[PDB]
């Protein structure tokens, strides 16, 4: 019995990974293909939301750094106009003992209190000496931290912060993922800065970045998707997958529709995929994986951007005076992430949690703060108090004065927020993924393949691109299996226009 | 003024690298292409000669170990029959002080004289203690050797042997090339074997290998070339490139024929290429490279295979009692590498150099020995004596009895034999290659790109495949730039039939 | 009330330590002095017993190596005749798995079975690598052993043997005592000998030694004692100390005699001394010390010296097939340690424990074996079976054939045999000794000061000499407080005739 | 032919070493002895001079830290009255870049400029990392310095200062001598101090010291000499040795007197001694030694003690703005080192070298500065200028205002000042000293035995004491051969009243 639809390559999910697949499928223009998503708006976790008050919020505050020229190509194609983008410098700090320590923390001990400087420089001297002699490798994230930074910085920042964000102890995570995530501090340079009182916040791929002028980051993915042939997309309730029959290569949609595929690129969470397959073995396997949920909190506030806030981009909060691990001055990325000054809005509450002296709609201007709070079986959070707790936290960290007027609030919980690089992860993935591929199913993405090291938007996008390129041109999936390889190089070879398309164009013009 | 011929991609050279380009160009079947070679017979350095007496000789005794499924696919296509191949186990030894030390030498100290064992175990102990503390990297091949094996093994085997093959002292070479070439010995394992008297000759990719039943390895490349559209090839005097005009992208052949190209894949020696471009800058750059010439000496001998020879495949000769660094019992690979026993041949001489007691043509059977002797500006060789010196060497090493009857002899000198991994190499290549690429010229191959670590038949074949794959599909050239990456994995993704071809075939079906 | 006798310096005990004290007191001939001992025969633990059958036995088999010229002087004086001494070369072995391994064990791995050689060479490699990097110090004897020899040699010899002798686990002992006792094996030299099959039994002060022709080592001390003025000695029941009144410096003897002293040199076991002082605090401190008792077993056997025995001097037994840790072929030291061949003796029993076939007194010649067995609260021994058990052990270790005729037997238990270098030792001694000295009591000797590293006869002799030299001439007690100092040098300065006596002699000549 | 005088032991030189010998010869009161010196006043280099203006100057500013109770006893005997001594605390600083860095320099990096702190903390970090792994020993003082402090502190202080004092480059000196002279800095402690801004100037034996109320240190040795039997001393021109006839053990004095000896304790510089012996071999040997001369400069200045000067005791000057390596505020040690306030003196010059506005004799009070300048074949110094140069330096280092009134000046050059611990030293001494002893000559003292490690007054005194003790009581000369042993312990055994004298006294009481 024939399926309602038959394609060579079926793409499930229209987030960055899925759209990457679609883009390369569309570029090659060889096999037939189709992309579906239960959401009417493509973008997935890289989408932007809006409060009724006109405040925009990305899903946690997303800053792009591109490792791939291909990813750049597709962005330039979607938002080609110069004024589609703003370019910014990374102003990042960590909140430690009343003071803002420039990112990364481990490289800026100099901004700490004297007593704390001691504990830190001590830990590093120890670690540098043991390292001069070490011949074994760190078994856990935690060991790596101690080995690389010493007990001083471990206890002061690394350990408490990482629990606050991963929702699992540092001793429960693996060490291989953090090539380009965590900076290994040089003893000599660190003490030199302590002596001099200088800073060093240039480490990391976040140096300088682009942000879309309108629509938040979610705008990019809407623009990218628009380059696809509408009839090959199926977004909304009509595109919600409810069943995957690996054995006879057919997917079933919510509305009963059936799609037949030769090859399946799934970008939904691999545990949901296992469920949708009714494959008991895979379900059990995926159940060995671990993830944290993410609460994204949005706070719209009236007033000119306080000088105390300055041009800070994102801030890290290791201390326990606030529930959130990171905050972003989202209003700094684009003036279109919040209403214009002329827009009149009533004050909902003051930062201290009290009623405003006036509930009349007043003018702005406005600024915006975006928060993230992790959740897991090891770190539960109370949904009905988290917004209030977050706002208090903003007070406690002197992000807001208790008098500051709050004009808009945003709170949304994303079940699958972070794929946790646990000690167990690979043992599971090295079974799950191979077994899926033996069924002609490329499971890829932040939760498709579950590898955070390679879980950024560009990474995800390329996972989709490279899956297709593997399916069609026999390309090695570098991003999936070799995070350090792709992350350590400039990937310039693959382009939105490869030789193939050039030669075909010229043969058609004769 | 139009050229006689115009193709999208022109391939110069039909050795493995060139043919690799061809097979993928021919597979993709997109851009137009053409392949030329000055030799009527494709195969390059991987081809086979035959003496008038019917004894075959490869260019030094070639053994195939594949790192790529794609390579395997093309061999299977060209020689699909089970009985087209022989599969063998590596029986390799090193000749040291009257005894046969199993390969690798450094892993079998137990087979040496007691006095020599001491010198070696001592060396390793020292090295192992300094390694426990070392934090810098070796600057030369020689340092690497000392660090990894100790002075004992360095002076006994490594140092003398490597000069005898590379034709340059170990102190003039770089350390980066030897990932899978030189075995780093483990002190405990080595001494445990010395105590017990056990061996360990399983290290290396050569464990089990296959070899063509007929025509030598050259038979493979003739077969592979036959799967190409004949009309797209131009082999022989008609295909000899004499001039390359990079500025207007046209090549000129010996017979005056002009060929225009959009992309050039050049597999000739990059120094010859620079010469053919009349590009002074590149000629100067290429002259900073270094290579050794290779003398291949063949000796056909009458008699049943001596038990003293046994099933030995190839043998290493570090000592100075013979000029050759290696010997291959070529007759062991295939019964068709030498005449049948029923064939009658006259004896040309005895191993000791004297005349045969009888110049009548007697029967066999026969066995065959193939020698290699290196030459360079640092190690000259006398061509008119080398054959004789080699035969004497065979006597001194007890490979031949002074009474053994020589039936056939072979000697040929190949100017460009080994691309020497000198210290200066990369300094030159990282200038030569990029500058060539800016002219849309992909120089690839054993001398096309000059990197030995990736200079085997499968490496070369792939260098060509990947050059095309980069030109057409924007694939990254992994084999060229990341030897250790391609050598350390199973490269299974690229196939002689990719999804592209499958999907196009099914689209033409309906 | 005046005491019966009053001397300036009183010496309790006429072992080597006491005799040393006396000899220098007598040389200086300044302060008045006196030496007492409960034994009619001076010598203490360095005395010799005789069986009724005419078989001599030292208290464990004593071999002199002199660190002091002073010690040499007194022996030359006591036994000045050339033929008073025999000179020997140390032939020492360790009984391991049916074989005799030359001393020291850790230096002769070559003589072990192959399977065991591997275990050992492995341990040493591990330890050599850890050592290359170690920066801390060993906390226990055990740790020291591992660090210096590896787990292989530790489990095979060091750990089992050291318990067998010290009667306490190697984990319970300190590491500082073994400067010149335990050899630290060099990895390269060891493996070099395993490869070649050579030996290395020259390590240690025991190389070549001299032994008294007559009266066992006990003869020496009788002779030394005879050079003292008889009226200044009091040996026997008349010289047994029963009370020490530190407060009014008066000693009381068994026969009621009281002796007044200004300075006391006590060479009795320091725990006995505290008891004799009725000093509760010191008693409590001394009880923190630990010692092992020694069983000395003597076996006289009929027959020419078996060739299997050869010229072996002393032998170490780490295995558990015999209760003794060491055996000495005491008959080898001097022909006068056992009866002449012409002497007729009845056989008491056979080595297998059976009755002899003849109980008539037959002739010799004879040889003699001396054994040692340790006892402690951690290692009890059954006195009534130990002799039989020892004789069986001599059979199991093939020291005796079950047929060998045993002519004489000897067994005596010395309560204070070895002062155990426990972890707790120095904590107690650094209180005990100074507190005793504050009372003008120099407690010195193998059990007077309780320090094994400095507990040989010469050491003890010199402890007494230096004690007196401190009392009279303000000399620093080097042997007591700096074992490594005196052991690591040639002590040539102090002589039996110092300038003092030379100048006095010359002033009396005028 | 008999000598005019005959003694058992003859002592040449009445500095601290000679007087040490005499004191013990006098205590023992056994052999006959006699001490001679070419100076009417005993003290040697530890004697005091006086300027006509009434200003005292030690030979460089001598500060006593006693390692020996014996030394203490003799000083208590010579100067028994409480008010014979002043007790002080070590206030010591190093002059670096306009600031006073508390001694030791290496432990107080915090007091440096920020740019310099970096250079130093960097060097230590490097050093600490190499030390974690080092397994060889330093071949020179310089290497020791680098290894122990880093190139930072090496270039800033150690290297320049040590040449400025030793008159030789740090690379020309040996490493063994500096157990208690140079402090090995702990990285963690140093950086902790840099961070906190704290100090640490307690390291060293100089913590708290005592100084003779009257007569400078010279008063001590005058008082000590006075305790000797006058008739056994021969000081002055009458005591000047001119010949030493080692072969018939007779010494010849200036006035022709001949002294026969049995043992000779020579404290004159061993080079002069070899000369006096007319022993060619020893002359050659002694010429292999090296020494630096010492210029002592004394500056008396009118005025109350400037607050700028404070209670500083001695100060180190590594920088090249002054010729002197050390300065002492001698006036701070005792009020009797300079005239009383009431004394009237004319101003000789101003600190700037100009004439005084008034040559009338005005009152005080006064203060005194003592400087030291080194000289050698590698570092000449111009005698006629040095005084002025030194005064200028005092100006440059802001020790003196150019207006300060200089009342008195002192300058004297001591040919033998410092025995240089050169690399060659021991190779010479280990021949010189033993060869001398085979002749019954004990050469001892700062230049008698030439070892600086053990060349302070107490060390010297004891070298003499121990020499006599070796001659008479067969005592080991610990201070001569084991500097580290004596320096690292409290030497409490040898006293001015030993048991010997006590017992002899009580024997004569009966
Ligand atoms: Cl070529
Ligand atoms: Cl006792
Ligand atoms: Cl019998
Ligand atoms: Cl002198
Ligand atoms: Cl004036």
């Amino acid at each position: 019995t024939h399926p309602d639809i038959s394609v060579d390559v079926l793409v499930i999910g229209a987030g960055p990974t899925g759209l990457g697949a679609a883009k390369r499928l569309n570029q090659i223009d060889g096999p037939s293909w189709m992309i579906v998503d239960s959401n009417e708006t493509p973008g997935g976790l890289a989408s932007t939301d809006v409060t009724p008050e006109g405040f925009l919020y990305d899903v946690g505050g997303h800053v792009i750094f591109s490792h791939y020229k291909y990813f750049d190509d597709c962005l330039d194609e979607a938002l080609p106009k110069e004024d589609d983008w703003y370019t910014h410098q990374r102003i990042s700090y960590v909140r430690c003992q009343g003071q803002w320590v420039p990112y990364p923390f481990q490289n800026n001990i100099s901004m700490l209190p004297k007593e704390e400087q001691v504990k830190c420089i001590d830990g590093m001297i120890d670690a540098a000496l043991e390292a001069r002699v070490a011949n074994t490798k760190p078994k856990t994230f935690d060991e790596w931290i101690v080995r690389m930074m010493g007990t001083g910085i471990a206890d002061l920042f690394m350990r408490p912060y990482n629990f606050k964000v991963w929702a699992v102890p540092t001793t429960k995570m693996q060490c291989a993922w953090l090539g380009e995530r965590v900076a290994a501090p040089n003893l000599k340079a660190v003490t030199t800065n302590v002596i001099l009182g200088k800073t060093a916040g240039n480490w990391g791929p976040n140096a300088t970045f682009r942000f879309p002028a309108r629509g938040g980051t979610g705008g990019i993915w809407i623009a990218v998707a628009n380059t696809l042939p509408k009839e090959k997309t199926r977004f909304g309730e009509k595109g919600k997958v409810t069943k995957v029959n690996a054995n006879n290569k057919t997917v079933t949609l919510q509305d009963g529709t059936t799609i037949g595929y030769k090859k399946l690129v799934s970008t939904m969470a691999v545990d949901f995929l296992a469920e949708a397959m009714n494959d008991q073995e895979l379900v059990g396997l995926t159940k060995q994986l671990f993830y944290s949920s993410t609460h994204v909190i949005g706070v719209g506030v009236r007033g000119s951007r306080p000088e105390r806030i300055g041009d800070k981009c994102w801030l890290y909060f290791p201390e326990d005076n606030c529930p959130f691990y990171r905050a972003t001055i989202f209003s700094n990325y684009s003036p279109y992430n919040q209403p214009e000054a002329s827009k009149k809005l009533p004050t909902m509450q003051l930062a201290d949690g009290s009623r405003p002296q006036s509930t009349e709609a007043k003018e702005g201007p406005y600024w915006s703060i975006m928060l993230e709070v992790s959740e897991s079986s090891m770190k539960p959070v109370n949904q009905e108090t988290i917004l209030a707790d977050c706002i208090q936290g903003l007070v406690n960290t002197e992000m807001l004065k208790p008098t500051d007027e709050i004009v808009s609030t945003y709170h949304r919980r994303f079940d699958h927020g972070y794929p946790t690089p646990t000690l167990e992860r690979e043992g599971a993935l090295t079974q799950i993924l191979p077994k899926l591929q033996d069924k002609d199913i490329w499971s890829r993405g932040r939760f498709g393949s579950w590898r955070y090291e390679v879980g950024n938007q560009d990474h995800s996008f390329m996972l989709g691109v490279e899956a297709v390129d593997n399916i069609v041109n026999g390309a090695v999936e570098l991003t999936l299996n070799y995070p350090d390889f792709v992350n350590g190089r400039q990937n310039t070879e693959r382009r939105l226009v490869d030789g193939a398309q050039v030669f075909a164009k010229s043969k058609a013009q004769l």
